């Protein structure tokens, strides 16, 4: 039957990757890889093997390796992971003075970020953090509520996306927002 | 210049792998792959890359990819770390029954692990850890000792290694000796 090397990959996006479709009847009838990707092959001996570049590798894909050993077959996909470090992470734009009182809304704001599923949104106050949730959506976004205090004055946000590849054997990726920097006053006033 | 991917790889004792030496001269003298390993080299177009396949992968090694553009050169090497769990983790025998009272002295014996450098040994006495490092020598060990006590009799230790390969994408692998059981007894005896 057929077998894939590797199983599981994480690239960068546009990264390229070889892949490896074996099978194990001696004499097989077909023998190919299954994807839309920008593939090549090469020249490896013994020829139960062929060696396949995929490239322009731009999203999560699941490249399948098939060998045709006669009424049926048998196939084995391989996953790719493609990272990327969202493209911009903000909080929406907003005065930095408020009256004391109010509950105020922060909403930070990320755009594209892959695999979403280790990216990590969070807001916080100076390095104190407030909220922190997975991304979702596009943008994705993420909201907390602050009641204005006096004591906020000069008190400053931000929010701050976490990519962990480092289960994956990479690195966490961060990326941090400019800060919103809060005045607050209180009435009698302006 | 030369340059290599992957430039880091972990890897199975035996496990193979490929390797791409690209260069950037557009038509450089030579470009190659110097290294030990049973290699083999595949059809890639655009001959300012060619693809190795190493093979009988049993050790840490460093395979180097050399391209000659003219008097001087360049080079790049990749980083191949092999992988295994130790062939045997054990305690030195011992006779389950000590007086109460004597320092005795446990010691682990762990023999063939790598990498050693994410190879921790630890002694224990139920899941109650009593020692922890790292494994060193060959067979690397590791000692402790217990004051035998009243309260120790039907107690139970062990030895423990834990091959972390977490950080570079895989897992932690661990391995359990058998359990020594203590029967202890004070004199006035046998
Ligand atoms: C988010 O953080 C990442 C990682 O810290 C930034 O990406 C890196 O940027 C440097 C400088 O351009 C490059 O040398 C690295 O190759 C980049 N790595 C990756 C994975 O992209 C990224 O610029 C930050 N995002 C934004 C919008 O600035
Ligand atoms: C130490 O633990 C490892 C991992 O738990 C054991 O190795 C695995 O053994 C199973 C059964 O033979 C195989 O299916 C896996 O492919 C093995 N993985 C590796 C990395 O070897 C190993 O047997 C244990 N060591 C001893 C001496 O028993
Ligand atoms: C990392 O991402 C994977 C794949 O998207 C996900 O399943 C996994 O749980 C994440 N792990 C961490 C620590 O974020
Ligand atoms: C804003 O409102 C939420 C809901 O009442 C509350 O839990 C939160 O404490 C307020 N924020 C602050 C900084 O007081
Ligand atoms: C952001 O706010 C925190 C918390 O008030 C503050 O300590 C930090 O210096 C602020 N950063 C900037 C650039 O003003
Ligand atoms: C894992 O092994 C590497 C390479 O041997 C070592 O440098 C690294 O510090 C280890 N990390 C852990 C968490 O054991
Ligand atoms: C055995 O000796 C060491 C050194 O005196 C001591 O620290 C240890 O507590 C003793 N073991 C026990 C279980 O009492
Ligand atoms: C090993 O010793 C511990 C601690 O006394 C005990 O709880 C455990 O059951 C023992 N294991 C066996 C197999 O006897």
């Amino acid at each position: 039957q057929t077998s894939v090397s590797p199983s599981k990959v994480i690239l960068p996006r546009g990264g390229s990757v070889l892949v490896t479709c074996s099978t194990s009847c001696d004499q097989p009838k077909l023998l190919g890889i299954e994807t839309p990707l920008p593939k090549k092959e090469l020249l490896l001996p013994g020829n139960n093997r062929k060696v396949y570049e995929l490239s322009n590798v731009q999203e999560d894909s699941q490249p399948m390796c098939y060998s045709n050993c006669p009424d049926g077959q048998s196939t084995a996909k391989t996953f790719l992971t493609v990272y990327w470090t969202p493209e911009r992470v903000e909080l929406a734009p907003l005065p930095s003075w408020q009256p004391v009182g109010k509950n105020l809304t922060l909403r930070c704001q990320v755009e594209g970020g892959a695999p979403r599923a280790n990216l990590t949104v969070v807001l916080l106050r100076g390095e104190k953090e407030l909220k922190r949730e997975p991304a979702v959506g596009e943008p994705a976004e993420v909201t907390t509520t602050v009641l204005v205090r006096r004591d906020h004055h000069g008190a400053n946000f931000s929010c701050r996306t976490e990519l962990d590849l480092r289960p994956q054997g990479l690195e966490l990726f961060e990326n941090t927002s400019a800060p919103y920097q809060l005045q607050t006053f209180v009435l009698p006033a302006t």
